[PDB]
This record gives structure tokens, sequence and C-alpha cells, in this order.
């Protein structure tokens, strides 16, 4: 499904840019900057979210209604998801004071960008809507897509606010509850990473019903919870030469699924070991946390969670996939649940 | 027109907030933060942009079609303009490293906000669209308003990019040309400050024609150019006990209308006096610029510009106001051109 169309998708970017950078010579300079912004930040991910739109649109539309223009539009809206992602990242890395991203210098950290990245992020967001105007204003789902991107923006922003309130990078754990962890993930990542791209395909295919969308959302948000929990696990236990990432959740005082669990289980004594070491950057003090999680057999708790999670998803799919082809959902679960 | 409805408008804010902060207990914390963001940043301006929507809607709709619900919606969309303004300011003050705004500490500069303001700004933007959903999704102009706010966002962002490229707060004047000054003002401030609110009233009143809108835009953008040029003049020559502002365009290396003119007129010698002193914060070095502008009789050049500008506007109004009541436009020119 995905490896099979990643070429046409990543190749269409050029067009996405050509159009977004074309009557008005006076502003050409700013447009030059926009090009640069898009080239640095929309590129270099694995493109799974955007791609999900394309793949799903193939699965959902009767192939008789998949002309060149229709596909073009699915590529375009797929790139709209990747631009939403890019907008959030650029802005999130400023906020976290991150150094790298996708293995390069964060955009804001480049010489002579700095906090100008704030506006660059805002343009990334704007390009979504330009693109929808240009490719979709005549389509019957035009407004549905706008509302979905705008709503996907809002929930992510809310989730971000929620995380910022939860984890002031300053030492506190009583606010790291499972209720709250789950909330953060739903609003901050799941909605836009899992629901938004399938939903966009759905609208593109004429499937606009609230019921259908509620059903698909129910599956997708639970998939999204898992995805993140696995991300949290692998931040620390992922072989880094598989992953590509080397993890810093413990140094960055994150509200990781791990710590949440660790806190549910710890003696009042061990809370101390964690109160003392979480957030510090001393390797010794980072080791004494990993080593605590390990003492609490949390890698086992994960495996245990991944199994249940895998059933729940299949159950959800059995129950709510209809009348969409289960393959829409399985195509994603495949990308997540390795054996 | 304006003093006459500023009460109902500023009073409606409470409702705007009540609604934007109301099913979902898990996120209530973030909503609390949102409330705070809106209270600090949507409040304390003079509300001229928002108000323009309300006043214009009164002028444009047959009074038989101005029920309670219609008004409610004009207040709401007026507040949407003020939220757009708030979103841009919060983000612009981070970018400039400003200290104050509307006579208080900039939001980002408050203890324990910082660059979290980036997300706070993004929520300000989001609230626009929530508000439009809640009050206007059933109206026939719903999509027109979304497109207008989104487009107003994009042009402002472009203008911001353009300004950032023009004025790196690092010393340069060859890029401060009149063509470029004019471009910056059109994209960065005029469009959203002058065109957007009248346009929103227009759409609200059933007047959606491209022609009408082109006409209104033509008047409004030229009004907007003046407004800004006057702002630039008064930044330096405004009696500060009238204004409320004390100006720092020269210290901040801005691409002010003043400097632009100064550069058009200066001997190759005087370019030097300006190359040496513009952007410095030394009062002596700030004085030696003001004193140069004064030596070049620029306060006279302004008066000269304000006169011509005043004719051009009236001409534009005579020519393009129809079939809107000229009073829509005069109501604004009144707020700008004191004798
Ligand atoms: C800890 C743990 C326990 C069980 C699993 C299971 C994964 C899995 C599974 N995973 C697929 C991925 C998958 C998932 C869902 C639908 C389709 C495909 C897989 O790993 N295929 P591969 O050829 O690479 O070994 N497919 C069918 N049953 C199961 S049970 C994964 C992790
Ligand atoms: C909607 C959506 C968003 C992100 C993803 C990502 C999947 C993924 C990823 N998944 C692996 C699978 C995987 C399984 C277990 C642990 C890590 C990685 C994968 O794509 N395998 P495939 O053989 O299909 O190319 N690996 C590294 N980064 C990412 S980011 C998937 C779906
Ligand atoms: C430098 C300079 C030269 C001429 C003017 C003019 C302002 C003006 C003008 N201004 C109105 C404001 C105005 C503008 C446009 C339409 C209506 C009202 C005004 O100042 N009224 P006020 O009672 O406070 O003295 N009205 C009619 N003709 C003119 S000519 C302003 C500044
Ligand atoms: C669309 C729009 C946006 C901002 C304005 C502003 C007008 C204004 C403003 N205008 C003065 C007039 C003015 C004239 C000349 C110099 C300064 C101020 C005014 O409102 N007079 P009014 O008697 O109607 O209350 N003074 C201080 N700040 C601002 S911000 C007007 C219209």
């Amino acid at each position: 499904v995905y490896a099979q169309e990643k070429q046409d998708f990543v190749q269409h970017f050029s067009q996405i840019v050509r159009v977004l950078t074309e009557g008005h010579p006076e502003i050409g300079d700013a447009i030059a900057r926009l090009k640069e912004v898009l080239e640095y930040n929309a590129i270099g991910g694995k493109y799974n979210r955007g791609l999900t739109v394309v793949v799903a649109f193939r699965e959902l539309v009767e192939p008789r209604k998949q002309d060149a223009d229709s596909l073009q539009r699915a590529w375009t809206v797929g790139w709209c998801v990747e631009l939403l992602q890019a907008f959030f990242l650029v802005a999130d890395d400023i906020m976290d004071s991150s150094l790298t991203r996708r293995g390069q210098i964060c955009w804001y950290q480049k010489p002579g960008v700095g906090l100008d990245a704030i506006n660059d992020a805002n343009l990334l967001e704007a390009c979504i809507y330009r693109l929808l105007k240009l490719y979709c204003r005549e389509q019957p789902y035009y407004l549905n897509l706008i509302e979905l991107f705008l709503q996907s923006s809002y929930q992510t922003e809310i989730g971000q606010t929620l995380d910022l309130l939860t984890a002031p990078q300053n030492v506190d754990l009583v606010r790291f509850t499972e209720k709250r962890y789950k909330s953060i993930v739903k609003y901050k990542t799941a909605f836009y990473s899992f629901y938004l791209p399938i939903a966009a395909a759905m609208y593109m295919a004429g499937i606009d019903g609230e019921k259908e969308h509620a059903n698909a959302k129910k599956i997708l948000l639970e998939m999204g919870e898992f995805f993140q929990i696995q991300d949290d696990y692998l931040d620390l236990f992922g072989d880094p030469s598989v992953t590509g990432k080397i993890g810093t959740d413990i140094q960055d005082n994150k509200c990781s699924w791990l710590v949440v669990q660790c806190l549910q289980r710890a003696t009042p004594e061990q809370y101390q070991i964690l109160k003392e070491n979480y957030g510090q950057k001393e390797a010794e003090k980072v080791a004494r946390v990993k080593a605590l999680y390990e003492e609490l057999d949390l890698p086992a708790v994960f495996l245990q969670y991944e199994e249940d999670s895998y059933s729940h998803i299949m159950a959800l799919i059995e129950q709510y996939a209809a009348p969409l082809p289960p393959a829409v959902f399985l195509g994603l679960a495949r990308k997540i649940y390795k054996r």
C-alpha cells in the first residue's frame, strides 16, 4: 500500500511548491522565504500521515471515480496533512528549545532565522488552506476539509497547552496521571495523526456522515494512543540503531507513558529515587531512572499492554470499520504493531 | 457611530469567552489557560477593527433584517477580528522582543509564559473559527467569512515575512525603498485592518460580488496606507501625552515611512549621518536622526502627503463606494484624518 505509492507522493511535492510560490512581484522576496521554509520543514519525515490520505482514498473510492484530477487532489490533501505536521513541529521545537529534528538542525536554530520561525510556522499553516482553495474549492467536500483541518489544529493546540501545563521543563510528578497522559495524547497527536488523514479521505470519497466519522474516530484514536505509548517505550528501550532516534524523555521531564506507570507502581521510597533523578541530565541520574523502570518490569508491562491493545484494536475494527473496508484500518495497524 | 456602540461591543466579550470556554472535563485545565490568554490579550486595545464590523453591518443591512441574532453575529465576527489582531500581536512581540504592549507587560514576558506564548497565539487564531462555527455555520456567508479570515491571515503573514526580510534589528537602508515600504504596509496591516472588517460586514449583508469587494478594497487599502504612514509620523512627532505611545522606530531599525523619505532626499553626506545613527539606542544618536528629518522638513512632507491623501480617498470614495453608502468609508476616514 505505502511503499508502493511513496514515490508519486514525494515527487508531487515539487508541484505543491511550484503552485504555492506563484501576479505579485513586490512580495517575491517573501515567497522566496516561503519556498525555503517548505523545503526545509515539509521534507525529511517518513510521510506516513500524508500518505495515509492517499492510500485510503484509493481504498475508499470506486476506481471508476479515480481520475487524474482526483488523485492530484489526494496528493494535495496528503501534503496538507504534512504541512500541518510541519507547522506544529517548527513551533514545538522553538517551545521546547530543541536542537535537532529529523536529524538536522531545527529550523529556528539556523543562523538568522531564530524566532522569525514563529511566522514561518504560521505560513506553513496558511499553505494548507491555499492548497485547498486551489485544488478543491469546486468540490462538494471543500468546507468539510477546511473544518477538519481547523478542528485538527485546535485539538492539537489544546493538547499542546495541556502538555505545557503538565510538564514545566521545573520538577513535578503529581500532575503525571494516566487520565492526564491519555488526554494529552488524544488531543496533541492522535487526532491529527490518525483521525485527520482517514477522515480527509472519507470526505473526499463522499462519506460525510457523523456516524461514520464517529466510528472511524473511535478506532483511530485508540490506535493513536497505542502509537504514542510505543513511542514513549522506544524513546528509552528502542535500539537506537533501529530507531534513528536517541531518547531524552527522562532528561526533558516528559509526561511519558513509562513514568506514568512507574508512578502507579512505585513504593513511597521509589517515588523518591524518581523525584531526585527525573529531569536531570546527569547520565548517572538518567541511568538510575531507566534502571528503576527496569527494576519495576515495565518492559513487561508494555508487552502486556501491546497485546491487549492489539486485541482491542481488532475488536474495534470488527465493530466499527463497517461500512469502510477493514483494510483502511489494518493498513495502519500494520505500520505500528511489529510481532 | 463608534462611541455610540462601543459598550454593547465590549460588553459582549464576556459571552465570547463563556462560549469559547464551554462536555470535556479532562481538558478543563487547558481551557482555563485559554480563558486567561483571551482576557489578557483580546482586551485593552481601542477595538476599532472589531467595531468597524458592527457599525458597517448596521449601515449595510436593511434595518428590518437586523434581529437580535443578526446583531449577536456581528458582535461575534467583530470579536473574531479582534482575536486575529490579538493572535498577531502576541506572536509579533515575541519576534521583536518587545517589552510592552497596550501599556502592560507583553504576554510572553510574563513569568512562566515565555515561548509558550507561541501556542497561546495559535489558540487565539483558532478561536476565530470556533466562533464562526458556533454563530454562523448555518448562514449562507459562512464559507465566505472563513475564506476571508484565512486569507487575511495569509497576507498579514506574508507582510510580516516581508518586513522581517527588510529590517533585521543589524544595519541596512538600501532595502528601505518606497515600493517596498508600500508593499509591507498593504500586506502586513492594511488588508486586515481596513479591508477585512468592511468585507466581513459586506458578506454578512449578502454583498458577496467580486466587483463590489474589489471596489471596497481599492478604497480601503489606500486608507490603510495612510493610517500607517501617520502612525510612523506620530511615532516620532506625536505629542506622547496625546498618543499614549512613546516611539522607538529609529532605535528599532524600522522601515518607517520617515526613514524611506529621508533616504529619497538625503545628500550622499546625510546618508552617512543616518547609516551611523539609525538603530542605535543612544539618545544622542536617536536625536541626531530626528534632528535630520527635521532639517529635511519632513513634517512638512507629511502634511503635504496628508492633503493629497485626503483628496485621493474622497475621490476613491466618490468613485468606488457605490453602491455602498459612502458613510461606511467616511466613518473610517473620520477616525483617521484630524484637521
Ligand atoms: C508484544 C506483541 C504481541 C503480539 C503482537 C502481534 C502482532 C501481530 C501481527 N502483527 C503484524 C503486523 C500487522 C498488524 C495488524 C494487521 C496486519 C499486520 C506483523 O508483525 N507482521 P510480520 O510479517 O512483520 O511478522 N499480526 C497478527 N497477529 C499479531 S499479534 C505484537 C507485539
Ligand atoms: C499514521 C501514522 C503515523 C506515523 C507512523 C509511523 C510509523 C513508523 C514506523 N513504523 C514501522 C514499523 C515499526 C514496528 C515496530 C516498531 C517500530 C516500527 C514501519 O513503517 N514498518 P513498515 O515495514 O510498514 O515500513 N517506524 C519508524 N517511524 C514511524 S512513524 C505510522 C502511521
Ligand atoms: C494636514 C491636513 C490637511 C487637511 C485635513 C483635512 C481634514 C478634513 C476633515 N477632517 C475631519 C475628519 C473627517 C474626515 C473625513 C470625513 C469626515 C470627517 C475633521 O478633522 N473634523 P473635526 O470636527 O474634528 O475638525 N474634514 C473635511 N475636510 C478636511 S481637510 C487634515 C489634515
Ligand atoms: C480600522 C481602524 C483601525 C484603527 C484605528 C485607530 C484610530 C485611532 C485613533 N484615532 C482618533 C483620531 C485621531 C486623529 C488624528 C491623530 C490621532 C488620532 C479617533 O479615534 N478619534 P475619534 O474622535 O473618532 O475617537 N487614535 C488613537 N489610536 C487609534 S487606532 C481606526 C480605524
